[PDB]
């Protein structure tokens, strides 16, 4: 489900708009069912507002009036914690077409007309909502990055992979995509890479490997050509490699009591992957030399505040079966609550000393 | 899809009592019968015997006497017809354990000892006839070409292909097959081949292309390096390409009157195959110039001798939903019945003037 935030002063009326626009429930047998976006929650906002907003992914704005202090906070608030909103003008009986034209444009931001009293435009807000709210758009896994027609990328996967004559997804997309930009793709087992390197005539744009045969294959790749690994690759491809890089620095910074929070984002996680539930936890205990409360979370929604509140670092899984607007969703909130979150992907990359490398061809 | 089972034995042996007491075996919760350990079968009474034992998967011999002149001459045929047998003694109630081992030994086939009119020995037959029944086991698509360890296979599919992100199936399956076999797999598409040829300096061992990219992509490739289709690499891995590759020359002495038939491995072919419907018999009519009987066999099963019968040549598909088994089941059928029976892939490559090329790393 979206959360809307409701945001509005005392005066305005927000409890008579949030009651005319529960109105509009159209759900077949303060939440609801809005036409064209599906279940909403929304959100009454009662100076760190940030505990509130935190997993809003838009707002509505309720204005009655000129522009002031409160309007002017609040949009302000609404852009740094990186939240799409609308104005709604209520009490459009008393008022009218005055505040539309006159003022609140200079804010290009979609603005409605509506009066919870007479019962007027509140059929308008669904198709409004769904117009702002973030769609966070697929964006390359390694093609019109880092490709070019002729250039030659070494991919390079385990000696052990997926059922007979078939390969897993990642491999797929990432030889796919390398079609699709008429790069040559040289698929190779870790132990045929010095062979490959040492032998195929062409300098490598890239080397893909996979996150266990890394630490052999940083060897067996020359310093001037670019490296990374599929984890990495798709960290960036749905979450944001940028914070997860940044965050996984808060791991130096682990005290004893210190909370860490291994996320996941599915509640079907096969009992054969322990990497963030088991592993990971014993390889930061290793590293730190801190008794830390590892906690884990599952879910296919967002948490609430007093689930993650005091988590002092978040692991998030790679996210296989999740979008990229569900994973971006988790970094905004995060970012908005200003607690690091990081991947497994980047974790395994940090411990093992090759974060540095992998991230070097795409930051 | 059933067995069938040739029934044979002199006019004095009972092979009309045995029939209906192995008839008495059929284990259907709801000649045809349901024999376990096989599945469905049906028996053949034998009464030029090719035209009955034409699609016979295995065979019985019924005997009651010393091996004479009808023995003999049965089992020459089964061994001519690439037949399956095994000896069933009729009639033990009155000649018992003599012809099991002072005769029949030298045949080195199984020998049951069975009575009709008493009832005895029949629970046997479903075990012996499953270990006899061909099996056909999965053949390698690549892995035995390309001794690898080091090799590179260049695989090259066309500028267009399947959905976003993804790659069809005899692609993926020749990838992992190549890494199986330890080999450096390069990917690329047509316009990219000459350039990689030229400039990645490891001599191919096998280049594998689309059967739609092959007439441009063998001026690409110089003479001394293996060059094969995925057309005639599917031809191989579930037909018999030296049987396709003879009875395609059977195309030169098409007659106007003469019958060919397009036959299919399953009654769902896409609407989008025209290949063999459509494409082919135009083909062959303007090659030919001759005003030819184009048919279509469309099943999964055996086809009946009146189907069949008068067919200069038989065009079969690819068989992509059909096992190795299947296929092999048509290909001994139109073997005994002398009948040339060819592929579209071997159709293909033979009227564009590439089968010699494509066939020579494989013959
Ligand atoms: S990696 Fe995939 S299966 Fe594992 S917890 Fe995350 S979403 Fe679930
Ligand atoms: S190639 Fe596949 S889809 Fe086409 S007729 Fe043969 S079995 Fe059916």
């Amino acid at each position: 489900r979206k959360y809307i935030a409701i945001t509005g002063r005392r005066n305005v009326g927000k409890s008579s708009f949030m009651n005319a626009l529960i109105g509009q429930e159209v759900s077949i047998v303060k939440s609801m069912e809005l036409s064209p976006v599906g279940p909403i929650t929304l959100i009454d906002t009662p100076k760190k507002a940030k505990k509130s907003l935190y997993r809003a992914d838009c707002g509505i704005l309720i204005v009655d009036d000129i522009p002031g202090n409160f309007e002017e906070q609040i949009i302000k608030l609404f852009k740094e914690l990186e939240i799409p909103y609308f104005i709604a003008i209520n009490k459009i009986d008393t008022i009218d077409h005055e505040n539309i034209e006159k003022e609140y444009k200079k804010y290009n931001v979609p603005i409605l007309k509506v009066s919870a009293l007479k019962k007027i435009g509140f059929e308008k807000i669904g198709k409004t909502i769904n117009s702002i709210l973030p769609k966070d758009d697929e964006i390359p896994y390694l093609s019109d990055l880092i490709d070019g027609g002729d250039l030659v990328i070494l991919v390079v996967p385990i000696d052990l992979g997926a059922p007979k004559g078939r390969l897993i997804m990642p491999q797929v997309h990432a030889i796919r995509e390398g079609l699709d930009r008429e790069a040559l793709v040289l698929v190779v087992k870790e132990r045929e890479l010095r062979y490959a390197i040492e032998n195929i005539g062409i300098k490598p744009r890239l080397v893909v490997t996979d996150s266990q045969s890394v630490m052999k294959v940083v060897s067996d790749v020359p310093e001037d050509i670019d490296l990374t690994t599929f984890s990495i690759l798709e960290s960036r491809y749905r979450g944001d490699l940028e914070y997860f890089v940044e965050s996984v620095k808060a791991v130096e910074n682990l005290k004893d009591g210190d909370t860490v929070i291994i996320m996941e984002g599915c509640t079907h996680r096969p009992l054969t992957e322990d990497i963030g539930r088991v592993k990971i936890p014993r390889w930061l205990t290793n590293h730190t030399g801190a008794a830390l409360n590892l906690k884990v979370w599952a879910g296919v929604d967002m948490p609430e505040l007093s689930e993650i509140e005091d988590a002092k670092l978040i692991i998030h899984c790679g996210g296989c079966v999740m979008n990229r607007n569900n994973m971006m969703r988790r970094v905004r909130m995060f970012k908005r609550l200003n607690i690091p979150m990081t991947n497994y992907g980047v974790v395994i990359s940090y411990l093992h000393g090759v974060l540095e490398r992998a991230i070097k061809p795409l930051m």
